[PDB]
């Protein structure tokens, strides 16, 4: 029941990243070309706080903003793989972090836009650091651990700038007080 | 001082978004092609708010999500046009409002990893439908009101898929609670 009709999808390019520019007919019967990323695709965030309340973040590199932002471990989920096992996994890869309970929170576009990605944030408990990170070429941060009052006072200042890693904050909120790590 | 070094960069789009291929020396000393869409950019989002309480939004199909969501009215930045004047313009265009006074809410970047665009979100008083919408091809779009409380019902269950959305819903929810509408 799509409202706009598909005349010719072209691939734009297939990587590093697939980006499509698709002619369809709209709610006017006029033509427009549209330009996007295509799914289905996805990402899983992680917030991993410790026991002793404190949160494993990194400090990345983000090349089209070339700034290093504050975030949130995370990543794409590969082919066939669940968001909470993306979620692991990234967690060992960025931070070499292990937790214990994964707790979904609600999932998210960034951009719907432009892109069908969804993310898919989670609030890992125990989280704890089992060996050393394994990053990819590309990737470029360093892992820090911070406060839980001190990550969210910088939420509160306006100072977290990566706004999937804002969002994960806000929905992990509630959680964190009611466990009593916040 | 950036950590990767430009070798070449493609324009593999210039309409109607530009896009980037980006061939860099990372900081392993290796090469890597990046794909982006580059700034400066940028778009604002208004959150508008009635003297009565309730938010007027609109429901808008967002072709790459096969969806239509819903979420605060919101546009790209013009050329030489500041992020206020943006917000209230896109007020006009997608919901015919007008507001009084704009908070401006801690800016954003939807989705670093991929685009340049800093999304400035606001939170608008007195916000009153004062003229028809005027929409582009492109937009299909529905303007709706909504009581502050089941704006923010939706968004504790989880149901504001637009993380933009989301996120100026919660940093301006503790100005609505100061102000006295919420
Ligand atoms: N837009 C992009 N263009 C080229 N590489 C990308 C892009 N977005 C993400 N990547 C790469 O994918 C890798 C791992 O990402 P992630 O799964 O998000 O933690 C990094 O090394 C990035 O450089
Ligand atoms: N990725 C895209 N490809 C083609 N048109 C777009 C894209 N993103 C936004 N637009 C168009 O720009 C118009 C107004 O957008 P806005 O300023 O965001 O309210 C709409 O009619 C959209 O169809
Ligand atoms: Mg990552
Ligand atoms: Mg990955
Ligand atoms: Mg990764
Ligand atoms: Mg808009
Ligand atoms: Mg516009
Ligand atoms: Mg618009």
């Amino acid at each position: 029941m799509s409202p706009w009709e598909r005349i010719l999808l072209e691939e734009i390019l297939s990587e590093p990243v697939r980006l499509v520019k698709e002619r369809v007919r709209t709610h006017t019967g006029r033509e427009l070309t549209y330009v996007y990323r295509p799914g289905p695709v996805a990402a899983s965030f992680v917030l991993p706080v410790t026991e002793r309340g404190t949160a494993l973040l990194v400090r990345q590199y983000r090349h089209p903003t070339g700034k290093f932002l504050l975030e949130v471990p995370a990543g794409k989920v590969d082919e066939g793989e669940t968001p909470e096992a993306a979620a692991r996994r990234e967690l060992r890869e960025e931070v070499g972090a292990e937790a214990e309970t994964l707790i979904p929170l609600p999932s998210f576009h960034p951009q719907p836009s432009f892109t069908a990605v969804v993310f898919h944030p989670f609030l890992a408990l125990k989280a704890r650091v089992v060996t050393p990170p394994t990053l990819e070429e590309g990737e470029l941060l360093e892992s820090l651990e911070l406060p839980l009052t001190e990550v969210y006072a910088l939420l509160a200042k306006g100072e977290i700038q990566d706004a999937s890693t804002a969002l994960t904050l806000f929905y992990a909120e509630p959680h964190l007080k009611r466990l009593g790590l916040l």
